[PDB]
């Protein structure tokens, strides 16, 4: 009870191949670029013709002939040397639109892999930065799509909660609490800088900080409780941003780097025992011929015993495979760490930590930039505060929403403004290929036309306005499709499952954003060309069915991007 449109069409094409004497040859079915050519294109004829050295044009026409009268495909036309353009039959479209609305068991079908997805994952010594913002948003949408397609999704927020820098942070916290028992740590950036001033200016403070590191590494209960105080504060700052954004990431999903500290020396010793890590001036180093320039050096323990980012991620991968029983690992991380994860994966495969049938994927994203192409900063050049950025998005959207509808009350406008403003923060990121650098732009992201969250949100509200106007209708009535844009919109709506499965496979949410924008703009063309309220009979009811499924698909698709809709704006 679903529609995998690609598979349904491929099945008919495969039968036509068999009827044409090329049974078992790959169909190589692809969607069409322009719907003026049809809905799908068969690309496999040239390859199939190679075996018998057959004439490919004649073979393509034989396949097309075998599709005459097909229930799914109403026309099959040869193009180029031996491509075949397929147009879906309107009765097939109508029946499956009807089913998507009325079959109570209809859904997006689901191979329940266990997927551990690592995202957001801020360093706790400072505030969350705009790179962590990208990871939070991109990872949250991927995680939503994976759940919706039936995977077992384990979110892990790999917070940076351990390291020598916490020595000066703990020492500075102690000083600040001695001078005020009501001490509030408002800004982690200012706190961090102030502690470094003390560490750089005061040798007695630096000695004190180094002693706290000793006690932290030693597990001193008293110093660990001070560490936990700081970590809990920093986590609360992150959680307030998560709450504002409306993520699916929860406190129970936190799994900080400190979790793996007892595994670091076992991993290092294991790699030495397997001959993968070797001694290099007292350090333990993994040399990888795979990353030669001379093989790349992947240091797993320093000369004096200290561990590294690489050490923690090796231990953590072992845990995610061996204890969480993950079949697929996704790391949603700034693109500048690509080499770290490539070396992590290669080392883990050689060590047996990552089995041959497990997948591990670096889900990289580009740098957030200002309009000058330089990394994103405030007008005065300072680090962007995420809480300020999100407040600004909501304030900006609230002003625009009041401009568009001056009859909104202040409280109604503010509620709409939150949905539009946060929605735009997410969509302006997610609608771009994650791997590109991203220029932040208030004017672009808050435009009510073009490819933006407000455009799609207001598109949903316009669908709801149609139903406020239409009166009684019957979603269960037989569906008829007679006009070109009726049929084009139906075919687009039936692609939803395939789009979502593509995002699950590739971890590119911008494919879903692109689909929703195409669907909304096509709905608008349909609405102009095929009057709904002026229609009568089956035409009226079928156009209302199309509008209802459009609304449902916009709402569901936006939800999987983390974006909400409103019945009224
Ligand atoms: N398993 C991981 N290494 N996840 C990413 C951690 C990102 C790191 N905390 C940073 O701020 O850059």
């Amino acid at each position: 009870h679903h529609m995998n449109l690609h598979q349904t069409v491929e099945h008919e094409a495969a039968a036509a191949f068999a009827a044409a004497g090329i049974a078992g040859s790959p169909v190589v079915l692809q969607p069409t670029k322009n719907a003026e050519h049809g809905d799908f294109q068969i690309n496999g004829v040239m390859g199939a013709a190679k075996k018998a050295k057959q004439n490919p044009r004649e073979l393509a026409q034989k396949v097309a002939d075998a599709l005459a009268g097909n229930a799914v495909i109403e026309s099959a036309e040869v193009a180029g040397p031996g491509f075949i353009n397929l147009r879906l039959r309107h009765e097939f479209l109508a029946q499956n639109i009807h089913a998507a609305l009325n079959d109570a068991r209809f859904g997006v079908a689901k191979q329940p892999q266990t997927v551990v997805i690592d995202y957001s994952s801020p360093n706790l010594a400072k505030e969350m930065h705009v790179g962590h913002l990208r990871s939070s948003i991109i990872g949250d949408s991927i995680s939503r799509v994976l759940e919706f397609t039936g995977n077992t999704v384990i979110r892990q927020n790999h917070v940076g909660d351990w390291g020598t820098q916490f020595g000066m942070l703990v020492a500075y916290l102690v000083e600040q609490q001695k001078d005020n028992a009501a001490f509030e740590l408002a800004d982690l950036e200012q706190f961090y800088r102030a502690a470094k001033v003390r560490f750089d200016e005061d040798p007695a403070f630096a000695d004190t900080a180094r002693e706290y590191v000793v006690k932290l590494q030693g597990g001193d209960e008293t110093v660990l409780a001070l560490w936990k105080q700081f970590v809990d504060i920093s986590l609360s700052h992150a959680q307030a941003v998560y709450d504002t954004l409306g993520l699916k990431l929860r406190p129970e999903d936190v799994a900080g780097e400190s979790k793996y500290n007892d595994d670091l020396q076992p991993v290092a010793d294991d790699l030495v025992q397997k001959g993968l890590a070797v001694e290099d001036d007292g350090a333990k180093v993994v040399f990888l011929d795979e990353f030669k320039n001379e093989p790349a050096a992947f240091i797993v323990q320093k000369q004096g015993g200290g561990f590294l980012y690489a050490s923690t991620d090796l231990a953590c991968l072992r845990y995610r495979i061996g204890r969480l029983k993950a079949g697929r690992l996704l790391y949603v991380v700034d693109h500048r760490q690509a080499l770290h994860f490539e070396q992590l994966f290669t080392t883990s495969r050689k060590a047996g930590y990552l089995p041959e049938d497990a997948k591990a994927e670096f889900i990289g994203f580009g740098t957030m930039m200002g309009k000058d192409g330089k990394p994103f900063k405030t007008r005065s050049g300072d680090t962007v505060k995420l809480v300020d950025l999100l407040t600004e998005a909501v304030e900006r959207a609230t002003a625009l929403v009041k401009e568009k509808n001056p009859e909104l009350g202040a409280d109604e406008a503010a509620k709409i403004g939150k949905t539009v403003g946060i929605g735009a923060v997410k969509y302006a990121d997610l609608s771009k290929n994650r791997t590109s650098d991203y220029v932040f732009d208030w004017d672009a992201m808050l435009s009510f036309e073009g490819n933006t969250a407000p455009y799609l949100q207001y598109a949903y509200t316009r669908v709801q306005s149609v139903f406020r106007k239409a009166g009684e209708w019957d979603a269960t009535a037989p569906t008829v499709l007679t006009e070109p844009l009726e049929k084009q919109l139906a075919a687009e709506l039936l692609k939803f499952e395939n789009v979502l499965q593509s995002v699950a496979d590739t971890a590119y949410p911008h494919y879903l954003a692109a689909y929703l924008y195409q669907a909304a703009t096509l709905f608008s063309r349909f609405y102009e060309a095929c009057p709904i309220l002026k229609a009568e009979g089956a035409s009226r009811n079928s156009r209302l069915q199309l509008a209802k499924l459009t609304g449902n698909t916009l709402k569901q698709g936006l939800d999987l991007l983390g974006i909400d809709v409103l019945d009224v704006m």
